[PDB]
Order: structure tokens, then C-alpha cells, then sequence
């Protein structure tokens, strides 16, 4: 049983691919084997993505795992919907209901808005990056109307990096007109470190400031720098290293040879990579539920040209979708479940705060229970009222 | 993508058409790779994409200038994500410099088969701050609505 | 020390450091330069000569 699948990995996704390989090994069975056809292309380039898709389609694949950018996302969602091809991706969730797309990344929009109310914020700065779509930006802006917030949104993305200093100085100059002390960083693991470094340089990391890292990888970045500064830093973590499941994964991950497995000799793992590993498990359980369900879907490498007109969707694809979307297993990113569209449901996002001793979970966020704090503190400190 | 490759196989010298906030990337990309010229009246591309001729002038500039003319400091900005948030980013970024209190609201994702309890709840938020100055960034249709 | 100072954030406006050596420009100052805290010192090698 040889199931051929496509793999679209953006150049530079070393740890992501390394995690993709480890998944192939951990979830390899005798019942059937997955044959990944890897294609390293510039994910941003829409044209290239189109070729890589039609190429993997002519090779006759049953499913495709890859990534997309704010620019190429429309290409994937469109083709996969027309050709009834299933597309599993750890990238940011699609802004809508696009069929034949499985999204590993849970929606953070909800967890963010809940955290803001927890700290009871009414006026804050929102530094965003247009890389993962303004989906979360619209979220805070729309809620700013209802909850009545004074949000100062600033696109920290289009900043040219070969002279990006007179821009940051002019950035916190506007964030001083209103004496902004509460900032929300909605950026990638990289753009965050750049900002954090600048913050320390100008000294806006001392007591009085409060930062919120708007991503699923709070511990993915270096925090040792703004850890002793004084300013409170909060964020979100999807990979709970306290789970015996994840703890066991790291035990083997941290030992792997960094030569064969690039950027894999660490005690931690980027949430993007962790989702890639969980993606393999989903694809395995999906193709397995099709064998036990007595459903024939097999074909050959003659699906033909994807530009075929009229384009006829192979009916076997409809079943492959109902399989992946029906999958429900336990992975590094907590309980994995899907709806009819592909968006993850019944998941858990741990709310994190950065203390002196390091990061610490102060609670979690459920799509049905909102925010729920876990009393892991010694409360009742200096509150004992004097009896007069 | 098909309509482009079809007109390309037919051997055309230039292509005139339209694109959406979703398909725009397809056009700009292919036309740049295949060196095919694409003339379009649609909204200007957010950047410098070669082999693309845009008939529509950038309104971003004219809008910002008008705001200062009326001397606005606090206004509501109802936008539609159809023509890209290029102008939205414009007013938001300028809101930092010129110090404005902009109330941006995406009036686009409003489902039209029950779009009434949404408008009532829309001007309910535009009453908390007693907004009397609104900017409608929409198509000729969404504006009439 | 300068590195530790920046880490704990004691390099912002309000603090004043004096490097008691003849090599003020000999060390890296680009780090505590934009912090805000005033830094003074001594230079024996005048690069203006
Ligand atoms: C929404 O998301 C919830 C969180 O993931 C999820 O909760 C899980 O539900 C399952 C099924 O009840 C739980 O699995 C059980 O855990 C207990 C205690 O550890 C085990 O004893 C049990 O072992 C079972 O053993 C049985 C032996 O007779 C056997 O029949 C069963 O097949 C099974 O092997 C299960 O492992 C799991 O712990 C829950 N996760 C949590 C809370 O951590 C909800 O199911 C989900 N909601 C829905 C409706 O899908």
C-alpha cells in the first residue's frame, strides 16, 4: 500500500521538514506507507506555487501538505477547491470557509481578545505584521468599537530592514504622544525578536510596560533578554511541554543528530514545526480510517494536466476530505479535532506570563469556556486586613 | 488562471481585464513571469508589480488631504475588504502621526440575508462616542446600502 | 557590568554612569547609548589630533 502525497516546503523550513521526517518515522505502519514528494519553492511566489501544485497533481497525489503566504493562499484554496484536492497546512487559518483545506493552526483571535479583557485594557498599541493577514487586526478593531477601546494600530511590517532604526525611533515617538505603556506584538517569531531587541535598547522594557506576544509560540523566542527588565510580558503557548506526550517527544527530539535533522537538537520546538508533526499523524489516521471503512480511492499518476478544461474533479477526493476532517487524535498541540470546513475545534491554548524564574502558565483558553485561570499561586499575600 | 493561460496559448500581445483582492496575486505573478502586459481599471496593486498597467489612480492621497481640509480629528471609517486594506492602512498609519481617533469597522463581512440587526448594532457603537463624521470606503453598491 | 545594567533595565533616563578609566571609547557604548542614562568617562587618546 503506497500512498503518494505532496509536500510544499518553503525554502528555510528546516525544523518544519525535520519534524515532518520524524513524523513519517513515528507514524509508519506495515498496513501502508506514505510517499512524500518534496518541492522546495518560494511560498510567496504565487506562480511557483501554481506549478508545484499542478506538478504534484500530475504525479497523481491523494493529498498535499504545505504552506502558503498572504499572497499565495488564494491560489491554494482555489485550486484545491476546484480539483477536490485536500490540502493540509500548519499556516495561518483561512479567512472564511474554504473546502478541501485542513488547518493545523487554531484561531488565536479569540484567545487574544479574552486576554485583553482579563488585564482590563482600554488603551493599547497594536503593532501588527501583514504577513499572516489582517484577520486579527480587524478582530481587535471591530471589538474596539463594542468594548470601546482606543487602539493605536501600526503596521510594523513594511519597515525596510537595511536602515530600520530611524523608523523604530519614530515609532515609539508616536507611542509616546499618548504615553502608550501597553503594546501588543502581532508578528512572527523573527519580527518579534527584532522589536524586543529595540525595546531593550531604548529601555522601554522596564517596570510600567506590558507586552503581549500575539502568537502560538510564546516560548519559541528568546525571552531571557526582556525577562529581567521589569516590564510584564504575556503570550500564548500551544505546545504544552508539561504533557507526558510532548515531554516524551522532546526526549527523543533533543537527542536527534542536528546534522541529519537541521535545528532539531533543542529542548523546545516552534509551534509551526510541532503542527507539521501533528499533520503527519492526522494524514495517517485519515488514510487508515479509509482502509478500515472499505473505501477504494486508489488511482495512478495520470490525473492529467490541472489546467484541463473542462476541469473534472475526481470523486475519490470527496472521501479523502471526509476522512481527514473526521480524524481525532492526541498530538503535541493538544486535542486535535475538526469541523466540516477544516478549522480546528475543541482545542486548548495556554495563557502564559513571563516572571522572574521564567515563563509560567496562568491559565488556558477554550473555544467554549473562554479564559480559565489555574490557581498555581500563593494568593492572599499582604491582603490580611488589620482588625480594628 | 485558466482564462490567462487560454488567452496566452491563443498567442495574445496584451491582456485587458479585472482582478479581485483574491485573484490579483495570480495576475501580477503570471504577467510578471511570462512578460505579458496586463491593463486593468481595477484597484492599484499594493507594490511595484511589472507588466501591469493600472487605469485607476491612487485615491489614498486625495482622501488623506480631504480629511485635513475639514480638520477631522475623530471619525468613523467603514471599509470594505474588496479593494484591499491599502487605504485602511493609510488612514491608520496617518492616525498615528496626525493623531486621529479612527473607529475602523469592516462593513464587508455583513451577511446580506439578515443584514439589519447588524446595522442597528453598527450605529450603536458609533453612538458610544457620538460619531458624527463617517468615511464610507466601499463600492458603488455597498454605499447605496 | 554594562551588559547586566541593560538587562535589568537600569540604563534608562535617571541613571548616571562614570567609566573610571583612560579608555572611554575603547569599550562598546552603542548598547547603553540609546538607553537614556547619561554616561561619562575619560579619553587619553584624542582622535582629533
Ligand atoms: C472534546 O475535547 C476533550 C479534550 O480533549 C475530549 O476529552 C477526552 O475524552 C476522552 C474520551 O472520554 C478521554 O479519554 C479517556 O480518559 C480516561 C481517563 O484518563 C481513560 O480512562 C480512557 O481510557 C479509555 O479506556 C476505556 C477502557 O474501557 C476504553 O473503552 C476507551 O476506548 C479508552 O481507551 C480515555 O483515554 C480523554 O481523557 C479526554 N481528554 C481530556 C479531557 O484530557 C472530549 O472527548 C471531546 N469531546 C467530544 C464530544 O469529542
Amino acid at each position: 500500500n503506497s500512498i503518494q502525497i505532496g509536500g510544499l516546503f518553503p525554502r528555510g523550513a528546516d525544523q518544519e521538514y525535520s519534524a515532518f521526517r520524524v513524523g513519517m518515522v513515528q507514524f509508519s505502519t506495515s498496513e501502508f506507507r506514505l510517499t512524500p514528494h518534496i518541492d522546495n519553492l518560494e511560498v510567496a511566489n504565487s506562480f511557483a506555487v501554481t506549478n508545484a501544485f499542478c506538478s504534484q497533481f500530475s504525479r497523481g497525489v491523494y493529498a498535499i501538505f504545505g504552506f502558503y503566504d498572504k499572497k499565495s493562499v488564494n491560489t491554494i484554496t482555489s485550486f484545491c477547491g476546484t480539483l477536490h484536492v485536500s490540502f493540509i497546512t500548519p499556516s495561518f487559518p483561512t479567512d472564511g470557509t474554504h473546502p478541501f483545506v485542513i488547518q493545523m493552526r487554531p484561531d488565536l483571535k479569540g484567545a487574544l481578545l479574552s486576554l485583553i479583557e482579563y488585564y482590563q485594557w482600554d488603551k493599547f498599541a497594536y503593532l501588527y505584521d501583514s504577513d499572516r493577514g489582517l484577520s486579527t487586526l480587524q478582530a481587535v478593531l471591530d471589538s474596539a468599537a463594542e468594548k470601546k477601546w482606543q487602539v493605536t494600530a501600526i503596521n510594523v511590517g513594511n519597515i525596510n530592514n537595511d536602515k530600520k532604526d530611524e523608523t523604530y525611533r519614530s515609532l515609539f515617538q508616536d507611542l509616546e504622544l499618548k504615553k502608550e505603556r501597553r503594546v501588543i506584538l502581532d508578528c512572527e517569531r523573527d519580527k518579534v525578536n527584532d522589536i524586543v531587541d529595540q525595546v531593550i535598547t531604548i529601555g522601554k522594557h522596564v517596570k510600567g510596560y506590558h507586552y503581549i506576544i500575539a502568537n502560538l509560540g510564546f516560548t519559541d523566542g528568546d525571552l531571557l533578554k526582556i525577562q529581567f527588565g521589569g516590564a510584564e510580558v504575556s503570550g500564548f503557548q500551544i505546545v504544552d511541554y508539561d504533557d507526558s506526550l510532548v515531554s516524551k517527544f522532546i526526549e527523543r527530539w533533543s537527542t536527534l543528530e542536528e546534522k541529519e535533522y537541521p535545528g532539531a537538537h533543542t529542548a523546545t520546538i516552534k509551534y509551526t514545526s510541532a503542527l507539521t508533526y501533528d499533520a503527519v499523524q492526522v494524514m495517517t489516521e485519515a488514510f487508515r480510517n479509509l482502509r478500515k471503512q472499505r473505501i477504494e480511492i486508489s488511482r495512478r499518476g495520470n490525473a492529467g494536466d490541472c489546467l484541463a478544461n473542462p476541469a473534472v474533479p475526481w470523486g475519490q477526493g470527496v472521501e479523502i476530505e471526509r476522512a481527514l476532517k473526521q480524524v481525532q487524535v492526541e498530538g503535541l498541540s493538544g486535542n486535535i479535532k475538526f469541523d466540516q470546513n477544516g478549522k480546528r475545534i475543541n482545542y486548548t491554548i495556554n495563557i502564559m506570563e513571563l516572571k522572574t524564574n521564567g515563563p509560567r502558565k496562568i491559565g488556558y483558553w477554550s473555544e467554549v469556556d473562554k479564559m480559565v485561570l489555574t490557581e498555581d499561586d500563593t494568593s492572599g499575600l499582604e491582603q490580611k486586613t488589620v482588625v480594628v
